[PDB]
């Protein structure tokens, strides 16, 4: 089998049903002690968890679900009513992800969209009735950063106020992305300094606010 299936099953024999905190400490433990794994991680979790916190968004977009660690770790988090999206290209990706929601009992607040973000960002209006989001996670390939923030823009499906929580902004780096959000008067920018899921190596996140054309 592969990485990802065996970080699925070890969930499933390491973590409580329906417990999401559990799913989530197996998955750091797996990652730190077997096999390491391209999750968000703990150190830049605490930092999503911090802003998921502040904007209570009712309605997240997540491009690149990859195991859903980052899903678990921001839907547990959602008020009652509130709403995650996710998209993930990788179908045998999309099942880890679905099975790893299922697992933590949170599959009433997430959907786990198969297919790519360029593809699917244009049907959110009319397929999936979305007016705007309110916080959209970037961990997807990384030269993707730019390219899904605009035509999210060209979409309407951003409003004032609207997070980007960008993913990897150092290593493996998303040179164009940040320079972009950075120079660009429709967002108001604020770094996030950590280090690289399960290694001493530096990485951050980047929080790129949407303030309108
Ligand atoms: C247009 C489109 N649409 C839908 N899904 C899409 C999509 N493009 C990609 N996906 C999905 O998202 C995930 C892939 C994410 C890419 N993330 C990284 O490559 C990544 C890499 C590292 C890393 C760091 C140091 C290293 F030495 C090696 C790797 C750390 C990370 O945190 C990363 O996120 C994966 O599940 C892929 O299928
Ligand atoms: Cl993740
Ligand atoms: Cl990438
Ligand atoms: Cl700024
Ligand atoms: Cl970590
Ligand atoms: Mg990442």
């Amino acid at each position: 089998d592969t990485k990802e299936q065996r970080i699925l099953r070890y969930v499933q024999q390491n973590a409580k049903p329906g417990d999401p905190q559990s799913v989530l400490e197996a998955i750091d433990t797996y990652c730190t002690q077997k096999e390491w794994a391209m999750n968000v991680g703990d150190a830049k979790g605490q930092i999503m968890d911090a802003v998921i916190r502040e904007y209570s968004p009712s309605l997240v977009l997540e491009l690149g679900a990859y195991c859903g660690y980052s899903a678990v770790r921001m839907a547990r988090l959602l008020q009652p009513g509130a709403r995650l999206l996710t998209m993930e290209m990788n179908p045998d990706y999309a099942a880890i992800t679905q099975q790893m929601l299922n697992f933590a009992g949170l599959q009433d607040k997430v959907t786990i969209l198969n297919g790519a973000s360029q593809d699917l960002i244009p049907q959110l209006k009319k397929k999936y009735d979305v007016d705007t989001l309110d916080m959209v996670f970037l961990d997807h390939w990384k030269d993707r950063y730019l390219p899904d923030t605009l035509l999210l823009e060209k979409c309407g499906l951003l409003r004032k106020g609207t997070v980007l929580l960008a993913d990897n902004v150092i290593v493996p780096g998303t040179p164009d992305f940040l320079a972009y959000v950075r120079g660009s008067s429709s967002f108001e920018c604020t770094h996030y300094s950590s280090y690289l899921e399960y290694m001493k190596v530096v990485d951050g996140l980047e929080k790129a606010i949407y303030q309108g054309p």
